């Protein structure tokens, strides 16, 4: 019965004053300095930056008041370069709650040989998504702390963050050389009872919706509404964007240049959501089409990021998450 609850779940929509509070509650400059910059480093699996990125992400979550439970999902896999260790970071509020809304991105960076003394740091791909998730945890900390309180008056639902390792191919993208962390974690969750002691249901049944952020940070992104089974949630993002715009709460933003689009997409994008989608998890895939102009080039750097765009998207995402969780 409970695994169907997601199908009927409704947002608790925020009023104008709440929207203004949320818009003012997030700081793009603080995210930039404290959450984003430490990640703008080479961080392919096993590199010093991989370890540093992991420490940084964990550290930033630990300093918060909300009752986050951190779990490092570490495993080995063969790769074109030989065996490597990969570590997914999972951060969960109320780990025994039957349902979670799940926000995710990948924290590894793709390996490139150094080019004119330049290194690939994957600013949009996906350092910015990581930082947006960390800034969301910080900005909403007091609201999220309320989830620590037990009540029959609300659904058994909370929030999880996943930072996937090993999303990127080491060489040429193949089913075997990509998605190392997400293929591993989806298989693990599929085979794990949830809630503990349950018959039938797995941790995948507990995932209300996977909201996967990827390739965010370029100016004027356009996100297609990819999947019918999450289209109603996508439409909430459009509505939040529109209302925030109308309230004067977005920066350098026009209705003509809005981010969340009516149209869908005519191909199939491979990303960390694939192992989840194929097992039936609803996915809201916040990846733009087209990809950023700088995609997989040395120009995917801090210079080419757009502050206002990320700030706007932070506001929209934070409203979405609060409305989903009825906070
Ligand atoms: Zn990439």
């Amino acid at each position: 019965a409970w695994p169907e609850e997601k199908n009927y779940h409704q947002p608790a929509i925020l009023n104008s004053s709440a929207l203004r509070q949320i818009a003012e509650g997030t700081s793009i400059s603080e995210m930039w300095q404290n959450d984003l910059q430490p990640l703008l480093i080479e961080r392919y699996p096993g590199s010093p930056g991989s370890y540093a990125a992991r420490q940084h992400i964990m550290q930033r979550i630990q300093r918060l008041q909300a009752d986050w439970v951190l779990e490092i999902d570490t495993f080995l896999s063969q790769t074109p370069e030989g065996e490597r260790s990969f570590s997914n970071i999972i951060s969960t509020l109320n780990p025994t709650a039957k349902r979670h809304l799940v926000l995710a991105c990948h924290y590894d960076s793709k390996y490139f040989s150094h080019w004119n003394n330049r290194v690939f740091v994957g600013a949009t791909d996906s350092a910015v998504p990581c930082a947006m998730m960390l800034e969301l945890a910080r900005a909403l900390d007091k609201k999220l702390l309320s989830l620590k309180t037990v009540s029959d008056s609300k659904p058994d639902l909370s929030l999880q963050l996943i930072f996937f390792d090993g999303e990127e191919a080491f060489l040429h993208w193949s089913p075997q050389d990509s998605l190392y962390g997400s293929r591993h974690l989806a298989a693990k969750m599929a085979s794990t009872p949830h809630p503990p002691g349950a018959r039938g249901t797995s941790q995948l049944h507990g995932m209300d919706l996977l909201v996967l952020l990827d390739l965010i940070g370029a100016p004027n992104p356009t996100f297609p509404n990819f999947f019918p089974n999450s289209a109603r949630w996508f439409e909430r993002l459009q509505a939040i964007e529109h209302e925030l715009h109308e309230l004067g709460l977005l920066k350098d933003h026009s209705l003509e240049g809005r981010y969340f689009q009516n149209y869908s997409y005519g191909g199939v994008i491979q990303d960390d959501h694939i192992p989840f989608l194929r097992r039936g998890v609803p996915v809201l895939h916040l990846i733009p089409s087209p990809f950023p102009e700088v995609w997989h080039t040395m120009d995917d750097n801090e210079e080419n990021l757009d502050e206002s765009t990320i700030d706007n998207l932070n506001k929209i995402l934070q409203v979405f998450v609060l409305e989903y969780l009825h906070l």
